């Protein structure tokens, strides 16, 4: 049961590899993951054996394909406990899925004096769409305030939550802080008030065992770059009741029943949703994904995640002047700045070690505003990093301090 | 220079396998194109050596990675011969790109009294949409009428065209009817009377030449998938004047230059319009698709497949009770039915013996009702067919009209 991670790392190619002379440190998961060759030779089987597009079932390359497409839903479905494949939409990713439940239902169901409520955490995917779907409705949006150390307490909740507000919509976990948020409490906020709960789960779900039922969770959005599986492709969740009554929020050949020539009438769920050729290899490989990930076991790579994290936090306090952001608590990524060092510098220096991270504002602008930081650096860790990987990154960040005091 | 067609296949490894017992026969590449090792491998190279995410530039993969994208965005510039990498966005596919259009341009510029103009050749993509637009915007949809042949004459665009139009929408070639449209003197007309013209080249792209500074077209969409490239990636061309002043359909990390609390500003094009984390594989695997067919020629692979069009029509019209529809001069595709046969039924029994074929209303469903037929059978052509291919096409349709005369 138990990960050994030498196996792990030996699945994935592209860890195997020198930069400017050093190994490869790759320490920057939480921007986008690596494959391992489960995903990679799913592709190639598919492109090699039996592309074909998908929902025809005339002929036997096109039925499996559809197999294939349909049999990654179902995977999907099972692997975050929706209770239907109904529920279960591809899309382009988890931005793609955030804008759609911001134009397909935020805008049909907000007036003037309705309030859409966000967070200062929330990543740029979760923040725009309800932007533009007050300023298009007139609502009003706002933001749940952040306890000291960038964690969301429930009372806070109470108090910016109120009869007017429609929407709640709030990150999984933060890819900057590391907070897991109180999701499942912050659902029966949102529904005691009258509104659907709006969840970003992009950096949850690679991490953690998703349970939409017992989340509660109205919608649910996530995306496989970051999970083991292709660029391109992601899921909306949402409740089978809420997405029969939206309209779809593209429309084309696929997602229709009948069409006239000035009105046409629409598919049943998902492929309502589903507007032309969908993400044939895509989905098929984010499904090898899922599988890949349920055979090591994600409370298997959760704790690993847990023990790379508190070992991080403890070495980055062995540091002298290193500012660490964001709980104790966390998930497996560590935010930070070194004193007198930009972090771009910090970025450059550990890439002409083999250290790749992060510098800037991880598409969380009203976050650094709130952090009062211009820039960060970001080191983050996904089920084939290691202790010895973290050893490597606080060795480097020490010779930086050293090298720019004395460049000084 | 000229194509072997002998050592083209040999570079598709999804040719080379039987189905039910027979060589596959694959006529299906206006459903979707099969991909040569080229493309395949360079998906697999991307996710074994530089997979990261893209435009941080901080580490010596995610640089790659970055240049790796960027350089498939000039790579569709020149195929397409755009003015400019502005111009080219990335996006899921034909259908996202037409979507775009109408949620970005139409819904903005539509008022009651003006007029969008379609054909009712369109595939669904290219007619659901602006259904929509118009809807939302109170103008009103009309539809050029096509002649006998299911081609379009000159003079019922101009009929059809009045100075209360604002949009022209028409695809560059009919998956159905093979019909190359007059696109450049159709854009004329669009422009004379105060248009823009908005060109659907998922099935003109794969096949043909394609110059949107001759055809002068406003808006041009296209499928990576059609034209021996992934699934889920596409491209919409603008002129960059229009789409400087149309704004997003997404919102979201990576399209943004400032973000407050409540306003946002935008990047430059083209990354105004991609938002979120993009296509990474799937574009720079697009790229290799346009290398690839760039190094044959597309002028070789227009005139082969004209040489398999004239002899599939010619071996058609040897076969009793068999109807075509569409011009003689039309691209690699025939649609036909069987007298006396329902086209899924001449679908099933020819996959039995190893051709894919499509059988249905192949998305144009105002075009079958013009045709007045429910549904129809369609074999299409690209540069792995042959031939040998096409002769036992038109023998299994003999020995399916003889199966079915004396079941009867």
């Amino acid at each position: 049961g138990h990960m050994n991670i030498t196996d792990i790392r030996e699945q994935f190619p592209i860890l195997h590899q020198q930069v400017n002379g050093h190994d490869l440190v790759y320490l920057d998961s939480a921007a986008t993951s690596q494959k391992p060759r489960a995903v990679i030779e799913t592709l190639d089987k598919y492109y090699n054996q039996y592309n074909s597009n998908v929902h025809r079932g005339v002929h036997t390359l096109g039925t499996r394909a559809t197999d294939g497409y349909e049999g990654a839903r179902e995977k999907v479905r099972k692997f975050i406990n929706a209770k239907s494949m109904a529920e279960i939409i591809f899309t382009k990713g988890t931005t793609t899925s955030l804008n759609m439940v911001a134009l397909s239902y935020a805008r049909a169901n907000l007036k003037p004096g309705d309030e859409v409520v966000i967070t200062y955490m929330e990543h740029h995917a979760n923040i725009i769409p309800w932007q533009q779907a007050v300023k298009a409705t007139g609502a009003t949006l706002k933001y749940i305030p952040l306890q000291e150390d960038g964690t969301i307490s429930l009372e806070d909740v109470r108090e910016t939550v109120t009869s007017n507000t429609k929407i709640v919509a709030v990150s999984h976990v933060s890819n900057v802080l590391g907070t897991v948020n109180p999701i499942k409490e912050m659902a029966k906020i949102a529904h005691d008030n009258g509104a659907v709960i709006v969840v970003d789960g992009a950096q949850s779900t690679p991490h953690m065992k998703i349970d939409v039922q017992d989340l509660d969770c109205d919608f649910f959005a996530l995306s496989s770059h970051k999970m083991c599986g292709p660029t391109g492709v992601g899921v909306l969740y949402g409740k089978k009741a809420l997405l029969e009554n939206m309209e779809p929020a593209e429309f084309g050949g696929e997602m229709i029943d009948f069409v006239g020539l000035y009105e046409s009438t629409w598919k049943e769920l998902p492929w309502k949703f589903e507007a032309g050729t969908p993400i044939i290899a895509g989905a098929i490989g984010l499904g090898a994904a899922i599988d890949f990930l349920e055979e090591i076991g994600l409370d298997e790579i959760s704790r690993h995640e847990h023990k790379l994290a508190a070992y991080a936090l403890e070495r980055f306090r062995q540091l002298d002047g290193v500012t660490v952001y964001g709980p104790e608590e966390r998930a497996g990524l560590v935010t930070f700045n070194l004193d007198d060092v930009h972090p771009h510098d910090v970025a450059t220096v550990l890439d002409a070690e083999g250290i790749a991270v992060r510098a800037g504002h991880h598409c969380a602008q009203p976050l650094m505003k709130w952090l009062d930081v211009t820039a960060t650096a970001r080191a983050s860790f996904y089920l084939y990093n290691t202790e010895e990987e973290i050893d490597k990154l606080v060795e480097a960040l020490q010779k930086t301090k050293e090298y720019f005091t004395n460049v000084f």
